[PDB]
RNA sequence: GGCACGUGCU
């Protein structure tokens, strides 16, 4: 048949979603790691199921044109940037065509118009946001990242895709950390204390929230750490501990503490001052994230009647940034932490049409559904996994005409624009944001309207 | 190998 090492030529046809690499060998489709369009390579055969994948470049026997070469980036394409050894121009070319692609094959629609992806001008330096591991190398302490489904640490001290100031602050604490002996975490021993670094810094106001991923609460001398790394950079005004005591991959634990400061950042966005805890989501790509949010504000055409759901409201900022032009926001969010940041984020923007509510989307929307609320817009920005059947069809119900849909997974946009169609909203406008360059990761505005002219 | 309500997208 064909066996788990084999070396076979190969001519790469399409890239799948996540980047890879797709070849037909046989009859089995295969993925392969760092292989684009038009190469042919020899294919290392690293796993054989049917009917799928998956294998590992040889030798390029002819490179794509639009490779890029960098070998620093292609130390970072596995963990960090994706997509970084395709041209730039051709990574908004596949997130335009994925688009396309997804509404033709799921939902049926080819008669729309999806504009080109809006590109970020410098597509570098850009996220606000670092989530760092510690580990211990050769006895000692490094920070860097982990590859897809791996744990071995690769160092690094440049993200190529971050904020320089969050580089130079991971590297100053991973220098602290270790003039203070504090031991670093090891996944095997299930030793150590320092498990990972999270690092925010607001875009606009240049804050700083650190947080300590620890395994346990003590931290010996971590008071005078602090000290020094607030002299370092006066513009930390938060240091947080997060504990996290069990064995899993996942980041954060249940416990939070304040160690200094506050246990929030402000950032602005769209003119307007948002507090920003640990726990709370925020764009990482602030200055694109305003061009998707004043895309789907643009499309909704809000009017000073109009009444706002904000659906997936997180910390508030699509829906206080559109309050005061507006009659009344209904917002909802799951995380607590983040559902009274917007409820401040009201407060302290002076703003007393706003009302958010801390539940699950889809049964906030069946509550209102049931109070009489009567929406004219329902702005609404899930997580990849999209919006429920339930929440759909109680949207639909408030006889709302528009909705304006912010996705981060065209394939789940796809499947629940389809129901809102059989429901009678028709697709109007399909805008992609590249708010992640570099990666996989594909942002969509949508527009559904009921009404023939908009 | 992943993802979405024992096949559908990747
Ligand atoms: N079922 C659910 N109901 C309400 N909120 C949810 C949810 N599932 C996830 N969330 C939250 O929805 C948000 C998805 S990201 C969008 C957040 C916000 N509109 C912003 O752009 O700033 C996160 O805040 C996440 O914690
Ligand atoms: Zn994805």
């Amino acid at each position: 048949m064909l066996k788990k090492n084999d070396i076979v030529e190969v001519e790469i046809v399409d890239l799948t979603h996540e980047g890879a690499g797709v070849a037909k060998v046989d009859g089995l489709v295969f993925f392969v790691e760092n292989a684009l369009p038009s190469e042919k390579i020899l294919m290392r055969v690293l796993k054989v199921n049917k009917k799928i994948g998956f294998g590992k470049v040889e030798k390029y026997l002819v490179q794509s044109p639009h490779r890029n070469q960098d070998l620093d980036l292609a130390y970072l394409r596995s963990g960090i940037a994706d997509l970084g050894h395709l041209s730039y121009p051709e990574q908004l070319k596949f997130k335009t065509k994925q688009v396309k692609d997804s509404l033709y094959k799921i939902a049926g629609i080819a008669d729309v118009e999806v504009a080109e992806t809006l590109g970020m001008e410098h597509p570098v330096k850009y996220r606000n946001k670092a989530q760092v591991p510690v580990r211990r190398v050769n006895g000692v302490l490094e920070t860097g990242f982990f590859r897809k489904n791996s744990h071995n640490l690769m160092p690094l001290e440049d993200f190529f895709i971050q904020d320089p100031v969050i580089d130079q602050v991971v590297v100053a604490l991973r220098d602290l950390l270790r003039r203070f002996d504090l031991k670093p975490y090891d996944e095997k021993e299930q030793s150590g204390l320092i498990r990972n670094l999270v690092v925010r810094r607001g875009h606009y106001s240049g804050q700083i929230m650190v947080v300590l991923v620890t395994t346990r609460p003590k931290v010996f001398r971590v008071d005078q750490l602090i000290e020094q790394v607030i002299k370092q950079f006066p513009e930390i005004v938060s240091v947080m501990q997060n504990i996290n005591d069990q064995n899993t991959n996942a980041i954060f634990g249940k416990e939070w503490r304040t160690l200094y400061g506050q246990d929030y950042i402000t950032d602005q966005m769209l003119g307007n001052d948002f507090q920003i805890a640990g726990p709370a989501f925020y764009q990482v790509n602030t200055e694109m994230a305003e061009k998707l949010y004043q895309t789907a504000i643009d499309f909704a055409e809000l009017k000073k009647d109009d009444v706002i759901i904000d659906a997936y409201s997180g910390i508030g900022t699509i829906g206080l940034s559109v309050a005061k032009h507006v009659k009344e926001v209904y917002g909802v969010e799951l995380i607590p932490e983040a559902v009274e940041n917007s409820q401040k984020n009201a407060s302290l923007n002076k703003i007393t049409n706003a009302h958010y509510v801390c539940d699950t989307a889809e049964n906030a929307m069946k509550k209102w559904l049931k109070e009489g609320i009567q929406p004219t817009v329902i702005l609404v920005d899930p997580p990849r996994k999209g919006l429920t059947e339930s929440f759909i069809k109680a949207s639909a119900q408030t006889g709302a005409d528009r909705i304006a849909y912010i996705s981060c997974n065209v394939a789940t946009m796809a499947r629940d624009i389809k129901l809102y169609q059989e429901l009678g909203y028709e697709l109007k406008k399909v805008q992609p944001v590249d708010l992640f360059p570099q990666t996989h990761h594909v942002q969509t505005v949508a527009l559904l309207s009921k009404l023939d002219v908009d």
